[PDB]
């Protein structure tokens, strides 16, 4: 179902596309959103697949936090996909800009393993403040499982190309 990704390596694949409209396009068993530990989606990755699914996944995500209290900082958990997605995989990487251990990173793409197959952006780039170079590299170090990458901005997108 993925189509017009380049391949760069056995397992990871990439696109500059909105991950938002990638994930309305395929269907995907499993889409992956960039949360936080509060499961508050509002800017970059979760605010925009939040507002495609008309704020369900915040309905969903108040309850699940009301139940279980917060994600750890390298944590995930799997809730629905709602319109987008058979499910979501909420995976919080660290937050450079509030100080977090980037060695978390690593441990945030270890959640992907539990999947076959995943639609995903770059954790802890964009707005959460690492860099998307750095988080690219993580991913092909520890993700075995078949992860097809969406990268939203095309400099950006041609910068983690031209220098993989
Ligand atoms: C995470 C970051 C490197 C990347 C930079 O374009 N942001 C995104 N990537 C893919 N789909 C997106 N929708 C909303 C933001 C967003």
């Amino acid at each position: 179902s993925f189509s017009g990704y380049l391949k760069l390596t056995d397992n990871v694949y990439i696109k500059n596309a909105d991950i938002v409209e990638e994930a309305k396009k395929v269907k995907p068993t499993v889409v992956v959103n960039a949360a936080n530990v509060y499961l508050k989606h509002g800017g970059g990755v979760a605010g925009a697949l939040n507002k495609a699914t008309n704020n369900a996944m915040q309905v969903e995500s108040d309850d699940y936090i009301a139940t279980n209290g917060p994600l750890k900082v390298g944590g995930s958990c799997v809730l629905s996909g709602h319109n987008l997605a058979k499910h979501c995989l909420h995976v919080v990487g660290p937050n450079v800009n509030k100080g977090e251990d980037i060695q978390l990173l690593k441990s945030a793409y270890e959640n992907f393993n539990q999947h076959e197959v995943l639609l995903a952006p770059l954790l802890s780039a964009g707005i959460f403040g690492a860099d998307p170079i750095h988080s690219l590299r993580v991913c092909v170090d520890t993700v075995r499982t078949n992860v097809y990458l969406a990268v939203f901005d095309k400099n950006l997108y041609d910068k983690l190309v031209s220098s993989f």
